[PDB]
């Protein structure tokens, strides 16, 4: 397993539905970042780009329609 | 007669103002515009940093893809140190993880950043007097807090704020009030507050507090100075000379709990590193903690430990940010050596009284004179000012002090 | 199961990762299985090799020399595929563009350099409980059993024997100690070191490094020795700190500071370190994985400029097996 | 033999000689009437600049509104160097705020400025032996020394001269008598003093003694040189080649606790910056370098005006220079 | 790949590449923008030349030294020189320029002229490489023997006698038997130095205590040059010996070094010293701009200015300090230097292209083509990263493999 | 008395024709700077930005070359 710089809920991270992506602010200036259909499978760790950082998504399967359903009806 | 701004540490958007964009693991002289600046404060953002000047005017530099610092939408990056357009003098500054806040000297509160391009006012309840305006804030809560009234916005997940729940409070509500002492400062970390008076007690505290800290046998204590990261809690014990922390540590945030051969005269925190200032055998200026981007020094691999940074014949003030370290040598502000702060206390019995135009001076070191009006000091000013350099000295006097003057002069108060 | 990471150089699809694209953090390579547990990593030129449990091999990467696939026509393995295997495999090793291996029988197979069928690499060995090791770097390989080192390729810096040669096709000894059982064999590009199990350097050959004493060398107990391709590198348990010995152009030479991370594993690729740490502030003890040297690939981090230091990559719950490779960097946790 | 007199810094009243009033941050020519006689001493006012020579003439430049220089009350500001109008020939020469006083070779002392466009005889209480009479002035106070007693007047709202507090002594009071060992000279600070031995052991100190400055352990200390500005007290330990310094330190007053490698051969202060010349021993021909640290916003420590902590050097002289320090101005006298 | 160069000392028209005009007393990164092999500096302005043979500039530009518009009083920040063709080498003046091409012609620039001036010298055309030297009002070229130089001539630094400046190049000294390896240039005089140590001819006036004919007479001898001191590292002895006035603590301190000098560069009235421990760099002499360090006393002995992992290059100009960590230089530690040394004999020769491969690190290979190696190249370069090896052969080696591949040299 | 950096001729200093001063590069960036009056009158010249001094090399004479090229003077 993957040893995590904090734990976040999933209402806590911020979803961007051009891509599908949850994000949350990194303290290296950064933010990391982790998608959607990798939590549909089971994934639940968010990665920085820029730094050696990991935090843990706190969430559950009945708490992603949400999330695919926001994505769908946002604009081209 | 400028202030020695150092910076290092993460420089992804050219947060640090030396230009260019890599990160720095000693600290490199930040020079705003040509001949610098006197700097008085810095606050730091995600990717951001502003600096407020001592005439009350703000410089800032790194990302505006939120609106940080310039209005200019199509302006995605300030490069260089640019001033930040403010609608009045800056009093006290504060930033989020991509939001800056201000207060002015008319006392209303300003905030830019976060999707928002503009400066728009936050409307806090505060009175009109003496009680001055101070502005906290860190990742995405800010707090106002005048005298003994604490208020705040924005996130509320963690009850940091209010109580129950809340996705964000645009407009600010009453988080604490003491009801006695006057509120000193408020330690902020994410989604977590901590509330400490002039007395050094922890009044109040609110949020996701780090595991192992208890508020409640934390209240019974007195005389501390509280400091955060993101996700700890630093208590500064003077009296036994150490730093007591808080939270998991996994990468050596929490303080090194060997005994240090020098008192400690100062402690401050970025994210997720801190910053410690001791004596010597003048000052030396130590990191610990996380610092893979060279916020801590040349060593990135965030060893436990403190790391040397460097060493000052001054008391340096330092600034922490988003895995970025702020050193700055002759703030102005302070009673230190290499300081520039005020030159000299001088008892009003002292200055020479000039009825003719109801002034008060006093010999300066340049061959001028200290100069201050009798009006002023009728509202509360004790400075006196040189009208041909920076010194300035305090004068020392009561409000019936002045009663003798205005007879001499031969005017009513 | 055993989840593999990896990053650095990707130009051949080395990592497993399915593209082409050189990499700087730690990503998920997922093989066809996954859920075996993987025993060993070896790396070549622009070839990767996988050892598991089960004895099956798998590998990814260049084959225009014959280095995973039989078939001449196949110029690249695109992601992780079964190599083909005559018998279980129980150790592994990998050259600049060959693969040898080592089965349940005791037999010692070589493919890739030119041939596309593993040929069976004659080198005179027991019949009993004592287990057949393989090493190799380069252009040479090294079989070791119980007390004997055998070897064969290149020779052109004498360190297999005397005098130079262009190439051994036939493994001969290389050296016998002839009492304390060789440990491992840390072999460079033009050189070689044998350590017994009592972590002390028993033999050098070949063209050694400069700074590299070996007479003084010998005098010195419990070590390890890992190798990179112009560098000796000695893990110092006692001291908690890495002896490095070398022209260290960009930075290959460890920062000769005293560590307070415990070092717990430490692994070399072409032209890295790897360093695993014990990272025991706070409540749960985790593990550091820091890289150092010649790492412009990515292989040593998000820093690419080949700066002096250890580099932090992640941090994990258990200690990680660590793989080198060239210009490429593995990291495997349960 | 002559003396080539060089100035710059604060010089809003042209009282630098230079005949402007523009503030400089390197040493400027300050040619008086007579630039070949052989300067003595140069004591420095606010604004107004006095200098001595050896044939007891006193030239004066700077601000005059106060009475400092002439006893012409329509002279607002004396532009070059002018003759200083004395009863007597001057043998020593001290100046306060706006203030200045002499020693003529009588053995008188007078008193001009502050009001007074006219020279006052202040009559201290003095022996008619050979004893010199020296005299030390700084802001508001003055104090003249005989032998082994030290007399003094001005202001004492620190208690500076005696107890309890006054607004001013107009008349001369005994500040101290040893009264065995000879006093060397007193260093004056803004309503402080330092008394000083032959022995070079500080004696007796009074009045707003700056903070970290414990007279009691002080005193127990032999050979030193003692300097001081307005709100700082320093000791020059030749011994340890350094000097130590006593004060808030707000503009880099505080000297650079750093080795020296140069040895020291003379130290002086202005209001608030030091002044320091050194041996400069490398090579065949011994030169001297002279430094400048503490606040110089106005020049005077140098071309460098940032305050900035550390010795800055301001020129290199052949023979040994002498340095004088004024309220932010700085002076060095040569010889040729 | 990326070279960390670390600048401090005078900056007054910014010449440090640090944006501000304040001057430093502690090394600052120094970025060009968003590899770099050697550093050249003027009076108020620096040049700073990359390998792949690129110049970038910045600092004064009223006298034309770095961009050719007139209306440019100052080069703000870090930009790129205007060259007709790659250079391999440059050096600096008080107020020019003068660089090398790969074409193996000079250009000068700055001193009034705002374009680059061929100055033409009488050269060979082979596989002598051409060096270029300067200092204050002065330039030499080197090919190799033979040593051309133009400039003043108010010392007698070129020939005899006066007067003021030659535009036209003159030859200052042929050997002629030793090839020449550097010429250490003052402000009114010039050192030449061969490969084997030894001053072989010095014009100009010479500083105090230097006497031509006693140090001629010497060997395995390193010369530095100040504008008004001449500095002799002693190796053998682990020392610096300097001659001049040394008003200002440019002579090196003659007190015992405990660790042995691996480097010792100067500006133009300073010192840089070079020593081991890793590495440590030192500073001494006239330094109240910073350029020593903090202490700007110009005090004597030795400023700590930095310590580093690897063996840094060391370039030193008017009151500036240069330091640059992995050049492109050779040898040393974390310098990044040429990779490795490889035998002809263990190379891997495709008579297909005519080319010799040898494997790298990241997995491709070192490449070079039999042409280039026939006419005196020996570097071999891979396509994907900084790399690069040497290869050792001879003339008579190429002959076997021009025979393989069917091809007549 | 002044201990100077270095002796120079004044037919190797540079001259602007308008300001009647004489100006000689200086090691730390800057220009050493001396007036021809003072010259008629001294022979060292100051940097601005600096602290070292030169000396200017002439005799009683040899200044009407300039002073004609000036303008005025003597
Ligand atoms: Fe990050
Ligand atoms: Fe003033
Ligand atoms: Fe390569
Ligand atoms: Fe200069």
């Amino acid at each position: 397993s993957m040893s995590t710089y904090d734990e976040i809920e999933i209402e806590d991270m911020t979803f961007e539905p051009e891509n599908q992506m949850f994000t949350y602010p990194c303290p290296c200036g950064d933010r990391f970042q982790i998608y959607l259909d990798d939590m549909f499978e089971g994934e639940k760790v968010a990665v920085c780009p820029s730094c050696s950082l990991m935090i843990d998504v706190v969430f559950d399967k009945e708490d992603l329609a949400e999330y695919y359903e926001e994505a769908g009806i946002h604009p081209p």
